[PDB]
């Protein structure tokens, strides 16, 4: 009677202020290397002097823990939020995870949770029984006891296969840890943001600023520097690789199968020029030199010959590489991107280039032969067949399709996975890994305190991970539950090798009651969790 | 149509959340020299497909402005909160003070405020028309606009007559924008501070880092040396005054009366010595030397003589300075302090030493002749007459007396002011200015995200200021609302010079209705201002 | 033009305030149970009308009433704790009347409506409520508004309590100007006893038997009100037309349960009621000792045949509440027990109740079946009293439940929830329709005077006003009530399905404490989420 803990669903937000729902224990079933994942809330119902009472943790297997923190939003939604939105004033909300190194501290007043993950990489296949216990640390009485059965089957669990990139922004890292591009402790950071990417993410693919890209900029103003290519003063052009080559060894080193080029034109109208320096600092590019100079198509008929060579020295094949032109075109800049693609096209020769779009007559018209599309804009695209094809969401997507905001549920940004299988998607792409700035790079945001860019964007918009203090990027709720969602997709792809791929579009409509569509799936949530356990029963029913 | 805008009263806290209650506008009457303080609130009703529609801000008459920023608090209470609390559960509140520098930007669903104040030092007396307005700057249409009438007196505001220090962290400057003690840039960051302290906190005293304080740290930790006295190595103890030198020339630039010095042993318990180094990075005192070391009384010979010579060079005398033995004896640890004592009362005769407590106890005892007492805890000692007589609060004081916590009411802070004047109380002494640190200081914290020391002391305990990116201070409504209560005790003083002592008492008692105590004033804030209002009258029609 | 929202059914809208809105959620009810909405309004447009009309309509069938501001002189009584609203003079929301045409919208000052969609006529399902007002002058709509309802097919249940409100025959007699007992007289007594049962939720009546020995000044008379009339002359006969008149009406007004008046006069049963003959000859009164061997010979007469006349009427035994006399002291202990002596022979078999808040008296047997004051619950809850009452009134000033006029709505409905926690089996309440100064001095008119003549916080002395009709006018204290009961059911509905420790679980749980009389949260959004949890649960175990 003194404590309430329990175990909640992983897809829960726990509130501070509101007591969630149980989960009703029952057996789980996981494939050999797949992790079991459990969220436990807390508080003290006795009411002593002491504002919280410390607790213990303990598990009968190795497990990972985390404290689920709540963070601030002063816009958790954008104008005219549709019914699936937990909330709409200013709050907190959960999403910041930090790991577990003493004991918990039960609070008086409030609740709190934390995430646990128990890995199975190490399991010999078999039947388990987890045991979880808090202790309270000053009387040595146990006040929670919880057993789960866990079957590790036989099984071992595949990798999904997708591309997925979020945007990487350098200069972030830069202003907030306080380091001039390129010192070695920034390297040091660089290198742990991008092992995260690669292994705690899931990304193949990562952006890599051969220049400063010219996104998030306002007309005029400038991101602090981070080009990796230098260029030294002087008008034949003569080009410095030493930042490049120690990026591409990081990016290798850290996993990166795919490296993705910055636009080469400036956004939503493709109007100007990225802003690129000489060595000495002189602009020689930027929001004063248009599209169409004929100064940059030199400049660029004399750069892709050299750097396609550095890259290829470095790991990085023409297969191994996406570039860009100008990001997110719609009917109003039709003939912007066109003028700017007509300077460069030729250039840019069995390239795989891509953008992201939302009008599918750019790809008819052919300006775009590698759309990646809005994820409330596909409909059009599954009509043509178009293949390859990625989707992407952001601050825009508000209205009936998945997305990772604060003041949406998990289940939103969860549902991601089957339906990235169902439809067959090829790739993910999202442009907010670290933006720590306001909208428009106007000024840099402390993102600890505010997560809306400013009051710009819907909060969980702009950065999947916080920088902690040691230099190491810290977790959140949206990454881990994007993970389930992956996990999902891998399931279903791994189940598609023992079986048809009819057989797993069968079973998923019959789990959904319907034909799941990005911007129509069913309200309830139950649905993910039984079609995963169905998965993974008929792939261990079926091993060695 | 479209927007909804309206004038609040200052002690209102507008939350994200909830429309505020709108003030009727009355005639205003300010001394000459005293501001105007208004408070604005203002929200978007029409349901367009933008988040926020750009207003832009115009007054008759020059306005300092802010925009009031709503902060986090993951403890807003410590256990067993009484009524007077506004909200007990996380959430967000309305603290941090931000500079406007632009066009104020009117949201749909949320309801944000302005802190406005309308100086009043180079008007010359009259009858004022205050007119406010609100542009929308899109269509050039005016959607707000009041208009406030106000009446500057011939008589002059004189300003409050207390002892008032805020205890000040260098560790939490330099640990906050990443600056080793004691580099030019540092320097002029404590500048700031120290200039936002004594005009904009209303501070004459400053604590003042001889060697780190022996304050909030964990047994056997370590917070940044900040020492300004630093020590040559090897054992006839020479010494360089030098960062010392340049604290007190800042110090005196800023206005600052009175320096106060850290204790010379470690908090509660008084065992040990402060963590004191040589030039070299040798620990000569610390954690493992205790308080009854023969070379720590040494030390103290050698350094006490050297350190009055330098600082009367500053310009701080021994009539200018406060001393410290240890901080926050109890009954348990009564013995530990009558030790330390007993090893250094000799070296500090006419010295003024003071400590604080909330036993009556001590006091009894002759152990604590200058009292710094709990506002919980004042009666025995009023009752006692102890003379002179400060008094303080911290995270411990939650119930039926005055803070200045998130959670609590404007009013709850605003309120120390007239009961200060009232009983006779001559300083006030607050632990938290900026600290920037995790309680018992184990990490430093961001003081944006985090408010109650890492989940440890009631949200808006531990600083009154935040660290902007400029490396200037940002105000905040604590600090606002509690110059208001500054304001109060300086025009009560100020008729007291007039009438006597009596009248005033008097008029404080038939005006709230009872004879006001700290721990139990009337339930509704208005009479303050109906006695602020009196006392204002009544001087002016003396001149 | 205008200002119209939603607010919580447990705000008070004071005239010279804007009240927060109620955003708007889907709302669940059991079949039966009415969902209840709060409406406030102004108009923010300034001409030259002081009002403008408007007419509501809603989308349901709804039973609306305005809420109307009336005065008081003693909001609280002395050091009242900051849970208290206001605490000066002034007006309070609590008369309710039924909205018979259009609504008037002012500048300047807010009003308020309280709106009830029955459901017991509704078949289960999901509804959309739209709640619409239009201007009379010009026809277009000004606010309109869709509350999402559904109602469950799990059927609400009413709450198990035993409830007397004390009724006073007196008091309608003086204020509707009728002697005891007229053909119009009675029709107004069942007019107010339909109410007591219906709309109060009371299952006990007091009847007076002889005229109650309450508020009463010593040697002083209130109108006699005798049910029981005695022919003169010492060998005692009795004439019953009026008690059969009296349970004859109780009884068509839905009551199970009469309550007989004390035995003896208040504060130390020092005499006996002021009883006469049909002659007018006072038989007993103040004059008469309660030892007197008179009144003992009087009752062993009266007793058996009240008792055969009350089980024709259908109230046997085991349906009656007797009473001897109130608050045994220290002082009044000694005379209560020579009292007592005199008739405790006479009572045996009968269920006698008297209220009392030392337990020495209920362990002593002196007192079996004690009526506990809120504020004094403490020790007969730890000695495992049973069946335990309880009762608040002017002197419950203090962290616990009451319903004055100057408390929060909260302060009120909380009772419900506080009841089923602690196994409470029943409440009293003194004051259903009290309309005389303190110690029955005077008659007070109602609407005017709130307080007794300035002697108890204002909403102590009654529940309901004299309507012009002779009809009962509900008030807002008493809506707010019928909540807290609202509260009681469901959590027994619940209790019958899951047990009784799964219900205190989740009380606990939800209120993040036990929540104790004198010590209950905060805020009360801890209700709502509670009584929807139980809403829900109730509904998804239906077949």
């Amino acid at each position: 009677m003194d404590y309430q803990i329990d175990l909640v669903d992983p897809l829960t937000k726990v509130f501070a202020d509101e007591v969630p729902d149980a989960w009703v224990v029952a057996t789980q079933m996981v494939l050999q290397g797949e992790p079991l994942v459990l969220q436990l809330a807390y508080q003290r119902l006795r009411d002593d002097d002491a504002s919280f009472s410390e607790l213990t943790l303990a598990t009968s297997l190795s497990a990972q823990c985390f404290e689920i923190n709540q963070v601030p939003s002063q816009l958790p939604t954008w104008p005219h939020p549709d019914a699936r939105y937990l909330r709409t004033t200013p709050g907190l909300f959960p999403d910041l995870l930090t790991p577990l190194t003493g004991p918990v501290r039960a609070y008086h007043g409030q609740v709190r949770a934390l995430w646990l993950k128990i890995p199975t990489e190490s399991l010999t296949p078999g039947s388990y029984e987890l045991t979880i216990t808090l202790t309270e640390t000053a009387s040595g009485q146990v006040v929670f006891s919880q057993t789960v059965p866990l079957t590790v089957a036989a099984a071992v669990a595949q990798p999904p296969r997708l591309h997925h990139t979020e945007w990487f922004s350098v200069d972030c890292l830069a202003d907030y840890y306080h380091e001039a591009p390129y010192t070695p402790r920034l390297w040091a950071i660089i290198g742990n943001f991008m092992v995260f990417a690669h292994d705690e993410a899931l990304m193949d693919t990562l952006l890599t600023p051969i220049f400063t890209p010219p996104l998030d900029t306002a007309v005029g103003a400038t991101r602090t520097n981070v080009q990796l290519v230098q260029i030294l003063p002087g008008t034949p052009y003569r080009f410095d690789w030493s930042r490049l080559r120690k990026w591409c060894q990081l990016a290798q080193q850290s996993g990166f199968a795919y490296l993705e080029m910055p636009p080469l034109f400036t956004q939503w109208g493709a109007q100007a020029t990225p802003t690129i320096t000489d060595t000495a600092g002189t602009a020689l590019f930027g929001w004063h030199v248009p599209s169409t100079a004929p100064a940059y198509r030199a400049f660029l008929q004399a750069l892709l010959p050299q750097l396609l060579a550095v890259l290829a020295e470095e790991g990085y094949d023409r297969d191994h590489l996406f570039f860009h032109l100008a990001d997110e075109p719609n009917a109003s800049t039709e003939d912007g991107y066109r003028a700017a693609r007509a300077q460069v096209a030729d250039l840019l020769d069995g390239l795989q280039v891509i953008d992201a779009l939302s009008d599918v007559r750019f790809y008819e018209n052919g300006l775009v032969p590698h759309p990646v599309v809005a994820d409330d804009a596909l409909a059009p695209f599954l009509a043509a067949d178009a293949a390859p094809l990625w989707t992407y969401y952001c601050c825009a997507q508000t209205t009936a399709v998945p997305n990772r905001f604060f003041a949406l549920r998990s289940y939103d940004n969860r549902v991601l996975g089957v339906l990235l299988y169902r439809h067959q998607i090829q790739g993910f792409l999202h442009w907010g890994f670290n933006f720590y700035n306001a909208q428009l790079s106007t000024r840099p945001i402390d993102p600890f305190a505010v997560t809306d860019a400013g009051g710009a964007f819907p909060s969980g918009d702009p950065f999947l991970v916080y920088p902690g203090a040691d230099g190491q990027p810290l977790n959140s709720l949206r990454n881990e539950v994007q993970r389930l969602g992956f996990g999902d997709l891998a399931v279903l792809q791994q189940l598609e090798a023992l079986k048809g791929r009819p057989f797993v579009e069968r079973l998923i409509d019959v789990t959904a009651g319907m034909v799941p569509q990005f911007d129509d799936y069913p309200p309830d949530a139950g649905w993910l969790t039984r079609l995963h356990e169905k998965a993974v029963a008929t792939l261990a029913a079926a091993a060695p």
